[PDB]
């Protein structure tokens, strides 16, 4: 059972923006008290250590309550294309429509994450717009650092395009899986597809490492209530931490994280660019850069719409038996896809 | 730790002198219930459960299928053999990519005595390493029938000669799940025996600490287990299953010439707990080896020894390793690190 939100609709600078208050008294400016109650732990700053195998034992989500259950099949298995071989969970609904993909890669900064993370999620997607779904397991940073991830993404691509010369890819994916699938779409035009024709970003990196003293990660743009401040503070100093972490580990010494292959809001051009709908918590620390790039997109008069959910933070939307906004972000997603 | 979980208000208890930490399935429910997790798991529980009573089916039964691992070539997993007491026992060695010195766990698997094999727990494992930054042995210790009691307990033996030898410095922490548990309690207590001072921890997760005691006596009563209506049938049925289990496994590992009753089988029926180890113990509300648990908890902090009892509402048996399906998991895994650190 789902609550009934007055969202506000306007729109600025071309794009498309809904506000979604977490109930319909308050309508900014104080996270979630489902939020709220997870980020305890934020009243005491924190330092991120930064090695690999600690990092990565933060990034596995416990198994997330399955209403779905039989009714979308959840199998593994392995496709190969350009010589890459990529495993992906692959998800099958009842009553299939053809013609409509859904290729989604899970966050987890690059290094770390599993695709098990959102699977949940992605069968409320798949069971409501019958449409299959291809949650990747993608090449992870360091030992498969930029651009293998977005290789893995090229594959994937070529191989639904030749399995069969109708179906439409939409591409999707939160947080830095988000960024990854982004870059592997924008090579995948440059080479002369058309097959992928939209969008969906759940919180994505669109600037990994910017200038955390630049107005990307300025704590000025996230009013909050007092007794909340200090967490918030801690909260996004924690993502400024990690966002220098793991792009650390995402780009090697060669490349350089302020490309366009590795930073999608610094492309030349957004005009390939596809229909894009982006959801995003008002107090996620990334998401100014999402906004940023949305922005970018509507000035290269692509459709873009940007979904705020009040009150939320980062990594929220598998999360689909803890919040009403998760649910919302499957149904948008559904949505776009029948 | 990272993101999306609501902080659990655990209660914290001294009783007896045991630390007592309580730690609820959420801040809704206090007790007396299963965690919704773990009852979808128990639906075949609602008629009484079918033992297959043979040795293939048993050790079969023992294979924990494949869990998500987050961490993968971050912690190294390596096959080492071992030598001493004229024993060799091979090891999953666990080594993180910045080593503390002298601290090392040693760790072994559940199983019934006749059953598991290390990579049950890798990856809980490899959580504990990343996070401790501690080297950790994943025992292949010597399961029944075949080597029966005491071959595990001079295995662990075997162990801590080959660690202690290795490097006078170097400080123990012994561990393991259910039976595991039992074994390298075992292998302590002898290890102490023999003049040793080197292991300065237990971590227990849910021990056997008295192979089939008295199924009609306290430490096999339900009504240590109170539950709501809805959930009896299944909480009994699951009851049942152990308790037919308890009487087989013992069988299988125990040899004709010993006891179960005796110190080295029943670590609760030590004459003396003074030498033992600072320990913690992690087990779940609703797990049949609890109570016998509880009274080992009791008799440790009796002999002035640190003990803290970690109760986890609504947990059955054996979930730790089990890391993608419980939270309560990687807070085993939390409190194991912590605890090496």
């Amino acid at each position: 059972g789902m609550p009934t939100i007055n969202s506000i609709q306007t729109t600025v600078n071309g794009v498309v923006k809904i506000v979604k208050p977490f109930n319909n008294d308050i309508a900014g400016e104080q996270f979630d008290p489902h939020v709220l109650q997870t980020l305890t732990a934020f009243k005491q700053p924190a330092i991120l250590e930064n090695d690999l195998a600690a990092l990565r034992s933060g990034s596995l989500t416990p198994a997330i309550a399955d209403p779905v259950g039989d009714a979308v099949t959840v199998q593994s298995r392995n496709i190969t294309a350009l010589n890459r071989t990529v495993s992906v969970e692959w998800l099958t609904p009842q009553n299939v429509i053809n013609h409509t993909v859904l290729v989604y890669f899970h966050g987890g900064a690059f290094y770390g994450g599993v695709p098990g993370n959102n699977t949940v999620l992605l069968k409320l997607v798949a069971a409501k717009s019958h449409c299959e779904i291809l949650n990747v397991d993608y090449s992870l940073a360091p030992e498969a650092p930029a651009p293998a991830g977005i290789l893995d993404g090229l594959a994937i691509f070529q191989y639904l395009e030749q399995r069969d010369a109708e179906t439409m890819i939409t591409v999707a994916g939160d947080s830095a899986g988000a960024n990854v699938i982004m870059a592997a779409t924008n090579l995948n035009q440059q080479l002369g597809s058309n097959r992928i024709n939209q969008q969906l970003l759940l919180y994505p990196v669109t600037a990994p490492n910017a200038d955390h003293a630049g107005p990307l990660w300025d704590l000025a743009a996230f009013p909050i209530i007092d007794s909340q401040r200090a967490i918030l503070t801690n909260y996004h100093d924690l993502f400024r931490q990690l966002d220098s972490i793991m792009t650390d580990y995402y780009v090697p010494e060669n490349f350089d994280s302020h490309s366009p292959l590795i930073s999608p809001l610094h492309q030349e051009n957004f005009t390939m660019t596809p229909p894009t709908t982006i959801m995003v918590g008002e107090f996620d620390p990334f998401r100014p850069q999402a906004w940023a790039y949305a922005q970018r997109l509507a000035a290269a008069d692509t459709a873009t719409t940007f979904i705020q959910y009040q009150g939320l933070n980062h990594a929220f939307a598998p999360l689909v038996d803890q919040y009403w906004q998760s649910q919302d972000v499957a149904q948008v997603m559904a949505a776009a896809l029948i």
